[PDB]
């Protein structure tokens, strides 16, 4: 179903790479960016997290707390923290929550069928300091997020709580420039889904970091 | 439910790291060992697949399959396929199955709330080539299987079917012995549950091959 | 059904050849293997409970209390044991249990209509000193047990639970051989059927300690 | 249940696995009379003592186109090895088939489970039923109490003489003159068998007349 | 439905040939052998009660309590022993219960409709002092009971209660001697059922103490 | 229930003293006097019997069957009939029916349970040539019919029948005379119901032809 | 249905010729003969009437109150009793229930509809002092009742109870002999159903106390 | 129910014995209109002026094509001997039907059974029927209060006269001048009848005018 | 459903052309003729209400109190009277009820709708001081009611009542002469449908007191 805007976001517990969670209730007095990624150890997804991981300070200094979401398990998640660290020497700063069983991706209508009857699309939610589910994004699992809109829809957001305003189209709170640089357009071969192709797939000539992840330009 | 020994092993389609299965109609004429463990990047599981991986080759000259399954997503096997390889040097020569959405557990009763809602125990099944459920066992997410005695099962069972004849407690197709050494004495640590405790854990002294898998003895 | 890791053995009462046992009720602060066999004079059936008994010291000094079951009568079981001592020499140190109506049989999940529907498959259950069942393995007719894994796994169990560890594929405490020696090797002729076939069975140059139990090599 | 087979009508009919092979009941024995009988359970001592007295009298039932067939809900395992129990103890060797009624199914549909008596064992219940399968007549004696074999062939011939001549036969009836005795032993009685296995060990160290722990007699003073 | 061996026997109240009874209340702190007879004025049934009357002092010295039922009513009840004393010479000393709607039958599962619709059959059932069934017999109406038998059966009993012992096959309390003669080889010609031919019956040539009660002898 | 007049008489198959009877096909073409009485060896009945024996040719010269009815067995009945041929000299000249269960008994109305709960009571069916019911009488335990009033009914329902008329109170087809003599002034003491009692009865001083039928005068 | 013997008579309150009546608490004490009759103005229920009127002294001296019954209202019974004493001299003595509704009538199975729908058949009940039902008998249209026997049952019934003795078959209680003369063999010519063929009725010659009554004799 | 019956329907149809033999009513009298009336009670006064009264006007009836048609709860024989009484008491002969009804079949078909008034008689009910069956015309008195037979005739004159000139009638309309004179003999009221024989006879010792037991009259 | 003779009339409240009553309540210790007409402005009628208002004295000497019914509105009712008193001379002294949505017409069984299923059928009804119904008569829409028979009932109901006596048929109080002249021998036409037929109507060469109420004689 449709999680609904300007009403609290839908409670759950679960476990993550931080420790148990209960949320949103443990992030009362922060807003909340949760999002969600189809599958550890897939190649969209990694950029995602370094991104997300490379502007940590930009949300910490808007009193934003990331946390992601996958059917992964902590296992699983702890493990590609581990691989992101290794091969891009960048360390994920915000805790992912291990979903094993759908129940918080349901909440949230995370699952698509068409897409995936088993991960998560690229869902985002933009959650207020007192829990209210503020905006909501659905990309599927081909098409990267924008990190800078979701920083720019959290200082909308912020500022209209703030000012009491609403604001207009492509709105920022002060003149700025978002650089789009030769590696933001290099395209990512749809990852190996068995271990031969994974093995074959490092050997076929693309810019790979790991078998999951390789890029090429168009 | 508890699969019923004599009955066909329940069917399913599956993903694995070698494409797709439909089982047991695909392996047909072939004996299938179907395992499962917990939660790939785990150190019990680890061990167990090291050992099955090295007796490979112990299987397929009596005409059996290995699978594994556990509810993670291929990338997560192929990326663990690939961390026992770097960590290890042996390459998982056998297909793991990722299944999601916990569909084929529930079907062999790998689902038990009280060990884990998420993940299966340590089930075993041994199915011979007509797809028929022949033995099982359940060990709970501490205890580490013993590879040799689903060899010696398997022995048993294709002994009784091919001689017409039943097998003692203990029995072995020839003398053999199974050595025990200082190397199985060493127990696991439980593995970090956060990422903090897991950079952590390689900073405490223990042997450790990678994050998840840390090795002691007991004094 | 399936018995439940992790969750309370089903409990039960039932007479044995020591006398009634209220489970696990009766077993408080003591580890237990209940054990099922199909029938009382059956060969396999022998081989094992000579195992077992065999190794009971082995058991004692693990705090476990050793505990077989069939759905045959107390006054069969009697007899066997009665038998048992006889052709082998050896008496049987623990008590069986008679469930003549399989209630306790059907609690475990120990009857396999494809198998039998009259007796039990070779089910074995580890339950702990506080009644947890925590291991569970099921052989069919055919196959006899392994009695030393049985023994290495009520180790591994305990020291899981002592030391607060995991214990790999292939543990063991301390270093140690299993000797399979050429006694291991002989096969089990299944047993006869008929008074008849009872009789001229013990005349077909089997090794027969009795006309259930005869064994040959392959 | 505990429903009363009904005299007149067909016994009631069960497939069964029996120390002679499977059996299908009662179409197998038809053109012959059948005593079928039940026994609590094998390696229990009044039932040892019914056991051989009907093997005594095998010719006796042979003669008069009779089949014996025996039941309890032990297994065909435990049927066999207490056969070979009595030839080797007593030197007889059990010649009519038992039936295993392991799962209760026949016992049920012969009314031989009294839950008062046991919910596990049947009674020492016996049915006779004729040439064209048609039950005829039936006892159920309980647990405690050894049945009559010389009766049960006293009832085939009445029945028997009944069909051929159409008559009835009075109280008391029987086909020529004799004489049925009863020795000094047939007045031992039996103590109740051990049911653990140490209490077993005990009853052999009690100074009874035992053929097995479980078979001891004594007198009554 | 078939009286449980081991419970209370079935209670019920009725008219007898010594006077109303309530059952087995009435008989408590003694044995009793309750049993039927189809039909008054029938031949089996007349030997039985005779047998039984003979061994009136047998049953009296063991405490039992002999006691008879058909579901014909009290005055041919009466009728009946007045005959038999009038033909043999013999006085019926024990009640015979009068169960004219077949209601206490039912309860003991005396009628079998492929034997008969309307008449028991020749049940009897051994009850002990505290009311308890113990045992029981169901013979057809062909077939008249061993009398012998039924005292061996309350001996039996009754030394397992007072001894606490099981009794074996063919138990008796003392060395004896059961004699069969002659006059136990005559076998009873089926009764008339038409006034007619019950008075042809009487000149057919058998040995006829009434119409109903005709003997013969068999090859 | 009421059998209905000028309804078919109930129809019923039944054993007699003088073998089976199916009413009314074997009794087309003849009336029927059905009647009922509570108990062979009973003294009222004998009475009764007798009086409908002495009357037997009155009834047949009238195209009339008669028929008894008893729930006693037919044993009991010819019995009964060889009682009565020894202590008064008349053979019972018509069938008794032998209603064991009750069956026909109730499809008459023939039980009353403050009566009897197991005997019928004294009831009488006149039925036609045609099977049609046409008079009833139900009298008690305690009371014997009149035979002489039976006859008369017949004559009346016959008279009727062929005359196409009625026929008046004390209506008869000639003149007449019904002497009723000291014998008939008797009443009958109550039969004992019990045998101890049965045999002091013929110790008491009454004029006694049998132990159930003994008379004295008021 | 069926009233019961031995059960308490149907109870009632009705109109009668002699003021209403509540039965049967109004005749405790008293025995009672409660008759039913078709029709009034109708020939066979005219000569029973005369026949109970002339028996009233006998009913009487007995503790009996007689009491009809008719479907007929009280001024039909009026008339019809005024109709009696001008033609055969006699004043009916006894009350004549109107049962306008049948209610009464059903209750006592008086209604018999092969005989009619609308009128009772000839039903009488004897019901002694306690207002138990005792006896009864069931004549349909064609065939009036036998008034002597009425007599005789009610003194068999009473000597029952007085005496504690049942009464035999044709039973008396002194000597006695029930004269039947030339005039009780006429039988009743049908009543005529129309206006017009009761006119006609009065002129063909019958003998004719009034145009419902006519007699003859049988050829 | 009880129903009204239903002016300008077909008058309910049944079977019943009357003292000129069994009827199909209305079907017998097809082509004659009919006056269906009833009566409580054979052997009553009010009703027995009521018969005199409608049997003097026969004729008059009859000329109308009407046929006259009586009804109660009574018995045939009843029926009949009341007649024979009447005959005799008055020499009078009944020249039309009565209809037996003692089921109270007919009574409640048309309303006739009013249970304050009686519950086993029918009121003083009667019915115009035309010529096709159809129901044109009722009245109910009570037990108390007999009816207006010129009221009757001229009712069905009326009618008549409406259906063949296709008019209607106005208040107190007649076919013709007339003159209704009622006489001494008309102001004599009736004394409610014996209910019981000893009533009956003791009735008759009254001092009224009495035809018979049931017929005394006096004035007021 | 017929109202019910002997019952307290079908109460009712109702506006009328004297303003609002409540029915029979406003009528205690009054005798009520309660009558219903299909509808103002109609000939029949019309020639009632005047002979009703000619007749006032004879009901108001009696102790009755006219009321009149119809479905129509209070409004047509006064329109109605007015135009009788401006054709006839005569001024209506008694209330009409305006049943508007035929409530009270249906309690009193005025509607038979084979007749009208708008219009009440002539209906007439007494009621006593007690407001019990005493006596009803339905005349059709044709036919024009008697006046003086209604007098007459009155007058025997009150007689009864006043003297325990009934009335016989055609019973008057005194001796007395009802004259009908040539005047009521008048027969109504029926009156027309439509306005253009009214028109036409008063050329037609009748008799006619206004466009709906025009006489002759019929041959």
């Amino acid at each position: 179903s449709l999680p609904r805007l300007g009403e609290p976001a839908p409670a759950f517990e679960a476990q993550t790479t931080f420790g148990p969670v209960k949320f949103p209730d443990d992030f009362k007095g922060q807003w909340v960016v949760l999002f969600s990624h189809p599958a550890d150890f897939t190649p969209v997804c990694t950029t995602e997290f370094v991104a997300f991981a490379k502007n940590y300070e930009e949300f910490k200094k808007r009193n934003v707390q990331l946390i992601g979401l996958s059917v992964d398990s902590n296992f699983s998640h702890i493990a590609w923290v581990m691989n992101i660290k290794e091969k891009f020497g960048i360390e994920i700063p915000f805790p992912i929550i291990a979903d094993h069983n759908m129940e918080v991706a349901k909440k949230y209508g995370m699952i698509h069928p068409a897409q995936s009857t088993t991960f998560t699309v690229r869902a985002l939610f933009v959650i207020d300091d007192k829990g209210i589910l503020r905006a909501m994004i659905y990309y599927p699992l081909t098409t990267g997020r924008n990190i800078r809109e979701v920083i720019r829809l959290v200082d909308a957001l912020q500022t209209a709580d703030r000012e009491g305003v609403a604001t207009p189209a492509d709105w920022v709170p002060e003149p700025q420039t978002w650089e789009f640089t030769e590696e933001n357009t290099k395209v990512i071969v749809p990852p190996p889904t068995t271990y031969e192709d994974a093995v074959k797939r490092l050997q076929e000539g693309y810019e790979c970091a790991d078998w999951y992840i390789c890029k090429k330009k168009v």
